[PDB]
């Protein structure tokens, strides 16, 4: 008979006056109404988010039910006779668009991360009709977006829409990806043609009608890369033939959001077809009142043969007039055996430059990484982590150079700052651009006293105190360069080949402990000048052949009191306390001239205070004092 | 009586057949004038770009001012009497839309920073009515956009809102953040209403009336992350309640341009309210004529009580209708106790990627940073500075690896060109990363001719030259590889426990002045074959203990004409010129066959062309040539 | 008389009930036809797609026409007789939008690209009457955008427009630049203009007629980087100054993407001269039916003599009335003398982040670069390119540190995957600013066990194996700290003045083959303890001067059977199995005590296993072990 209003203050207080309003797949529904009441002051803010049920009164007594709530209201100017509000009715996920947040998801299917948002928020009327497997996404984020935006940004993407489903005292968000989830309305099975010329027909029936075609892309090939198989050949391809004229135009994208082949499919497979739903639709008006979006039916009676077939209600208008009666839809329809899907309209965020983050590990880690040096990080803008090892999925790190099994490589430690960037601005794709230091992560030379200095000084893990670290030092101040290198524990410089060293003026060596040699054939040492040595110990030469002692000017052998002196004029003094000359043979001691013995003509040689353990011993230990 | 006319060409000459417009807070007005006139061919030109004034006579014999600028204009159709023309009056701040520019401010409020646009531009007609205090930016930067969007934005951050004041002879642009800077127009203090439903009422007064509620958000979260103190919490939110049910949805977003927690609750406030101030508007229609948009009033007579408030004129719509008198008006109020902020209508502007640049600094630096390793950059877009010390702020460098007080570090020169990048493509958020090579900062190595060639050479600093470097170079041409050191100046290798070198073939060493080595326990050194040394000045061993030398077939001892020779198989040789053979005690010459004196079986030992002076000489300046 | 139809299916087949049609140039022509047909079911398919054409008769016989193509087509209620289809007619163009790639040209005018396009996909109906020379672009990139976009955006940018010539079989896309492109109508090269007040003229003529004139920008200042001449001034500028008030407001843009200033002047030249042109506009309204977009012609009879001018049109609208005739045709038209230039509303895209690549090169290199150390890659999404030296243009690569001909060096080999940044997210602007691992490039050290691992591991090169390489390596890994230095060949330490080199603990040195060193002064080395030598050859010292060996206890010489001792004491023995003591002159031999000769008081002394050859060869081959 009429539209019977069931909401909040009463439900005979307002009188719908007119409603006008749209549905759509993967959309939010909008309703206007004007109601009107006897409460001059009937309280718009008691409204206003509530609430609210149209009853329509359906052939057989049942019923149609809009519910939804007060997203807007407005009171407006009326009569004596009546007070005038009006109100734009919305379905529950608007409220979605009220609220707004950046989050991380990991290890969760689309499916599921919907889901998850509905029941963070605290919703629950809603149902899960979807027949098709989806890939588990390791990592995605909801980022600078409306909680809503992001999930309506997931399901184009992801090939799922949504319907409502209407009870007089609540209302469900269906999910679907199959006609298989849509249902006729009893007694809407089948909608009859009558024709308006004929006059208006009491029964529900359709009056007008269009079918509109367009030339649309015929195929779509998409592309991406995956650095764990970087050679696999990730090119995917989906066509959708038309039988009409110029139906072959393609289309490429890149990246495509996947990593197997298999996922690729699919997604080409989702976005041609929401492309080819838009080839034909068809357009119905009629005083239909069962018939919503998100309905099938098939239409019937109409002259042209082939258009009487089954039809998914891809959208709708309403009018509704009431006095104090006249009820008008039109359709909006698809050929049920077309797959429908949604098109790309929502806005996608796009992280429009690097973002800081800290690494993150284990709590008992100072390293935390893996086969392909990847690392996790915690970015500022998440405030829903621990900063620990679930942060964030592992990301690659620029290197100073990389190649096959060579390069460099500075792996970044737990607590390091590093400048994050994101591959085609996709939140879902960070990669370490640059190391930075900040007030705790502090330059390693103080500045700008040492600004002329540069190198890398590294650190010992696990527990390394500021004394413990290698080094590469550069010093560039003019006058005062300096090459410096610093090992904390042990060095080895191993050289295949010719090695070389000089040192343009002074060189000096000190070594703690022991020192050995080795060399391989032959050895030659030359000093233009003097050359000292100080033995502490004992010496020991042990040559297997001849040892030559050459000198151009004298030899000297002290010891003690013992001394022996050769001079190069042939003179050689020796002196002693006593001496044992033997041999276990014959001796010969021939002189040119006369051969004297006691006579007095030889003495003592002075030692000129040589060869006294005590002095001796002093020259060594100046060499090597106390620290 | 009328709407007058005083303009450039005359003020009889149009005659304002009707007119039509809007005014808004924060935004241009814009008036729609079809002007008629006697002269068929009043020059376009000499009105376009002009002041023009419109004169509505008010109550009182008081008169409402249009005072506005040509923006457009046109020569239309019109009758005989009367040819057609049409103009389009706008404010002069719209005039900063036809000009653009990329700029750099530094150290600055916001409103410093608009005004100095305004002076910049040779503009005068406005006043400061602002209250609160305002943030001194540090650096502020307009690029790629019009100086209007540009200080269009940053009023719409900072809550800033402007009104304008209409003088027959100008307009005034006031700047204001509180309700404090409005007024109400003489005798429009409070305006009654009356019903439609009377038809015409003689005084000025309201007749419509409508108010709109709409569900806003109730809660909005700011974050942001100072380097200078990493572990701060900048985390700030701002909350403002509704009586109303789904009142308490958040908001989130990162980053809110702040450093102080101060400062950003301020932003997040002046946001929300923003947000907030669309919750409730009202809708009035009326033929009051000295109301407009900044205007303040109290409606008064209407039926329903709690409406009758103190309001803000946020808009208006103007009609105008002129025989050759009719007016109307429509406002957009809110409730004066409301907090009037901007909604972020303006597009901000977003660097799409890295930009070059180049370090400077003072004209006597060659390095000039500070103790976070900062650098200041001149950018190729900024033509209004001088490549100095204040082009820019100071700007964080990425660096090769960064940990707490150590890592590596590569500090930019003056004169070095680097990649910028900018965090979340935020203009005011410059970071380097990345240092590059062009035709003046050339690369170390020729190339491709030392394509093969990798590594690190620096330059010394002050006034340096190309001679003057330290080089860790690698060399990876196949057969000729190399690793190549070298310092400037002193080259200092410690290590702290054990060392070890190993070439496989040979070892060169040389150094121009003086070595020195200490060991500080044993030492041992092994040759497998020769081991030669030349000594030009003089040799000087000094055992503590005992000194053995051992050979395996002959030593000999060499000196001019002393020689001596030791053979393994016991012959004792021992020639020279004369010998003194002394003990100070007893002395035993001992044969086991004959003691032969002066028997002529001993004789000279040939010395093989060894101990010979000069030619130990040559053979010393051999192994040191001269350069 | 009316407009005949020449379409698929049949001319004698549809009935143009009604035409609404739209031109202007540089844009896609649409028409949008209602017509009726006999065939109440007349295959939509068959028309959609397909070409088609109006013929509009004119005076003299002679036909204008409309070919197009059906881009759209429905069928909808109509008549009884005739049923009701609508079909939108556009250029051939328009298919374009319709496919999408990414490609990248190289070495090619944009008039050359724009042919390129449409030959690849088999377009041949378009003329060429460019009459400017144009640039030779190095590289530009067409990406995530259709062909359409992709093209209009190069003919925005370098002030290439375009219209369309009809044939009564086909449509033709005309390129200009000049006026002198243009055409006027046989009998339309003036077109008169009659008073509406005389109700209407006969002859085809004009009405109606408006011009409107606005404030625009006067002066254009470009700018640009060329890294090849960083010194250079680029900036250029461009004015085009107006008579009337205000005409003066100054535009900066940065980067106008050129690098010669002659270039730069038409591009800032082109800009402001598409702002310029839409100073004045002129609306006729009309029965003209040979004028259309892109047609030149005078309007005569105007009663402002200064609107008897030549003009352009630049656009028009159409509307077409049958029965079972009327026609109106409005124009937007500039004065001829002005230089039309469209206007940047055509999306260009941009990179939104980072993308990954692949270094490549000549199938027989391995390093491929230039004098500034450039390099080639491939984009993975460039699926037309064959990975070699032509896949892209030469790309600067960003370095650890880049100064004046010193600084870091590490280039980029083919192979290696690398991270392009785009300046600005121009497509056309690549820039390396990073090196990345993946399964292929391995890196350094197996992770995450050696995750404590850092440093810089080379590779020799051509054809080096895992084998050859250089590197530094340091090992932070707590107590096991480590410095390895590895060179493949030659080492070559050289340091200008000072050196110095500290070893906590032990020092060893082992050498393959032959170690030569030179001291330029002094040497001193002291041990604090124990000295031993090891010779497995034959060792000679040649000191010039004096060669003092002291010893604090004992001296020994030892060869075989001969043996001497000295004693601190002052005991000297001397034993051997034969002994010749000669002087060629005088010989003393003299005692304190007692001269004994064959008294049994001297014996041999026991060399103590020393002096033994084939021991101190076991200890020297000791010292050098196998392999």
């Amino acid at each position: 008979r009429l539209v019977q209003v069931d909401c909040p203050l009463g439900p005979d207080v307002l009188l719908l006056q007119r409603m006008e309003g749209r549905e759509e797949l993967g959309r939010l529904f909008a309703y206007e109404l004007h109601l009107v009441s006897e409460n001059p002051n009937l309280p718009l803010e008691q409204l206003l988010g509530k609430p609210m049920s149209l009853s329509l009164e359906l052939p057989g007594g049942s019923r149609r039910f809009f519910h939804g709530i007060v997203a807007r209201c407005s009171q407006v100017a009326g009569h004596g006779q009546f007070a005038g509000y009006q109100a734009t009715l919305r379905p529950w996920p608007w409220l979605l668009t009220r609220t707004s947040d950046c989050r991380i998801f990991q290890n969760q299917s689309v499916p599921e991360i919907i889901k998850q948002v509905f029941r963070n928020l605290g919703f629950s009327d809603f149902e899960d009709a979807l027949t098709r497997p989806y890939r588990e996404w390791e990592y995605c984020v909801q980022y600078r977006e409306t909680s809503f935006d992001f999930i309506s940004r997931l399901m184009e993407q992801e090939g799922i829409y949504y319907w409502f489903r209407h009870e007089q005292k609540r209302h469900i968000l269906v999910l679907s990806d199959a006609y298989g989830a849509h249902r006729s309305p009893g007694g809407y099975a089948s909608v009859p043609y009558y024709p308006p010329t004929l006059g208006h027909r009491e029964r529900d029936h359709f009056f007008d009608w269009q079918m509109a075609r367009e030339v649309q892309p015929g195929s779509l090939t998409l592309n991406d890369y995956d650095f764990q198989r970087p050679g696999a050949r990730l090119e995917v391809r989906s066509n959708i033939a038309r039988p009409h004229a110029a139906a072959d135009y393609p289309l490429y994208d890149y990246p495509g959001e996947y990593v197997q082949s298999q996922d690729g499919e699919q997604y080409a497979r989702n976005r041609i077809e929401a492309i080819q739903a838009q080839h034909e639709r068809v357009r119905l008006r009629g005083v239909v009142r069962g018939i919503g979006a998100g309905h099938l039916f098939r239409l019937s009676g109409y002259p042209r043969d082939d258009q009487n077939r089954e039809y998914l209600v891809v959208g709708a208008e309403y009018r509704v007039v009431q006095e104090l009666s006249q009820f008008e839809s039109e359709l909006d329809c698809i050929d049920a055996s077309q797959s429908f899907r949604l098109l790309p309209q929502t806005p996608v965020p796009v992280v429009r430059g690097p973002q800081t983050a800290v690494v993150v590990g284990p709590k008992g880690e100072e390293i935390w990484t893996d086969q392909y040096g990847r690392v996790k990080v915690h970015f500022h803008w998440d405030r829903h982590d621990q900063s620990n090892e679930n942060s964030s999925c592992w990301i690659r790190v620029s290197q100073a150079w990389a190649g096959k099994n060579w390069g460099s490589m500075q792996i970044p430690r737990i607590g390091q700052e590093v400048i994050v960037s994101f591959l085609e601005g996709d939140p879902d794709r960070p990669i370490i651009t640059g190391r930075v230091y900040n007030a705790e992560q502090t330059v390693p030379y103080e500045l700008p006293a040492n600004a002329t200095q540069s190198g890398m000084k590294s650190r010992s893990s696990k527990g390394g105190t500021p004394a413990n670290f290698n080094e590469i030092r550069m010093e560039d101040k003019k006058g005062a360069e300096q090459l410096y290198i610093h090992a904390e524990r042990n060095q080895d410089n191993l050289v295949e080949n010719d090695a070389s060293l000089s040192v343009g003026h002074d060189r000096n060596k000190s070594i703690g402990h022991d020192e050995l040699a080795r060399i391989g054939n032959n050895r030659t040492r030359a000093v233009k000048l003097n050359d000292t040595l100080l033995v502490g110990g004992a010496k020991s030469d042990s040559v297997t052949g001849t040892y030559l002692i050459e000198a151009g000017a004298q030899i000297r052998l002290v010891c003690g009191k013992s001394v022996v002196e050769f001079n190069a004029d042939g003179t050689i003094n020796i002196s002693g306390s006593a001496f044992n000359l033997y041999a276990s043979g014959n001796g010969n001691i021939d002189t040119g001239g006369r051969l004297d013995l006691n006579s007095g003509g030889a003495s003592e040689v002075d030692a000129k205070g040589k060869g006294v353990q005590g002095t001796i011993d002093g020259q060594v230990q100046a060499m090597f004092p106390p620290p």
